[PDB]
């Protein structure tokens, strides 16, 4: 039995924790996962204070080569806009990218703004002020969200840009996906971006969004999977899944990555990390779907296995898989 420690992204934390509990029950192996944000996960793996790091923002091939790291995707999730609007039920408000950007730029300040009313003809919107909530920590969810806004709102792209940390025009700061969930819950009129599981688990209302093709879509595991149907995984695991074309393609979708060292100084730990992720691919799909995360296609998991064999070795050059 081994004790493993991982750290990083809160985006997939609900599923990593579920897998860890089940894995211990079946095998006795212990996996301790710390949700400290993707930036923190990257610093930790490079500092070698953990067996594996986790980040929703992929590292470039050069940065991976420079640090002697290897990265692989685990699941596909989606970012949603959790809202606290009195009188509105979940899934009934619809927003488009342009308007969402104008809300985050501070251009739109009330829930009954003309720009929002026009997108929601049947709705009777309140003249409630909007309280914007964003991440206070270095975040892979912020990276995905800002990558999306830069595509749909030019003023956002030119003035604030994309990043795991940016100079937010307005808004209160919440720590982790759980921190944003807690804020929305306690602030009438609030809007905040979180990975879907956090909204669902906390019974938070969320909005629909207009797809890249121009149709309103609901956030569901299937619709996150739809956003990834045209990604060519054979070329690279670092796929951008925001604003993708296609029927029922959730616009703010993303996969997430695990980072491990190519030259394993503690081979026994390295071997056990791969066994845990292999077990998750083989048996953990049901748990991932229970939490509304879509699974990676079998072809992709096969590419990852082929890559483990070629890349992960001990100091004597022997493969650990």
């Amino acid at each position: 039995e081994a004790s493993l420690t991982g750290a990083g992204a809160t985006f997939p934390a609900p599923v990593y924790a579920k897998w860890a509990d089940t894995y211990q029950k079946e095998t006795g192996n212990k996996v301790n996962y710390q949700g400290i944000g993707s930036s923190g996960g990257v610093k930790q793996i490079i500092a070698n204070t953990v067996d594996f790091g986790a980040s929703d923002a992929p590292l470039s091939d050069e940065k991976l080569a420079q640090e002697g790291l290897f990265q692989f995707p685990t699941v596909i999730g989606g970012v949603v806009l959790a809202v606290n609007i009195p009188g509105l039920k979940s899934g009934e408000l619809v927003l488009d990218g342009k308007t969402l950007g104008d809300i985050y730029l501070g251009k739109i300040k009330k829930w009954d703004d003309e720009a929002i009313a026009k997108l929601n003809p049947g709705l009777k919107l309140p003249s409630q002020n909007i309280a914007v909530v964003r991440r206070a920590n270095g975040s892979g969810t912020s990276f995905v969200f800002t990558s999306y806004l830069a595509k749909v709102n030019e003023e956002w792209k030119n003035n604030v840009g994309t990043g795991s940390t940016v100079k937010w025009p307005i808004g209160l700061g919440g720590k982790g996906n759980d921190g944003i969930a807690a804020f929305v819950q306690r602030l009438p009129g609030a809007i905040g971006y979180v990975e879907y599981a956090y909204a669902k688990q906390n019974n938070l209302a969320y909005t629909k969004l207009i797809s890249a093709d121009g149709k309103p879509v609901s956030p569901t595991e299937e619709n996150f999977a739809n956003a990834a149907k045209g990604a060519d995984w054979s070329k690279t695991f670092a796929q951008d899944l925001t604003n993708q074309k296609g029927e029922d393609a959730w616009p703010i979708t993303s996969t997430t990555f695990i980072l491990i060292h190519k030259d394993q100084k503690k081979p026994e730990q390295g071997t056990e990390v791969l066994k845990f992720f292999d077990w998750a691919y083989k048996t953990g799909a049901k748990q991932a779907n229970d939490l509304d995360y879509a699974s990676l296609p079998d072809s992709v998991v096969e590419q990852v296995r082929a890559a483990w064999k070629t890349n992960i070795k001990d100091s004597s050059g022997k493969p650990l898989y």
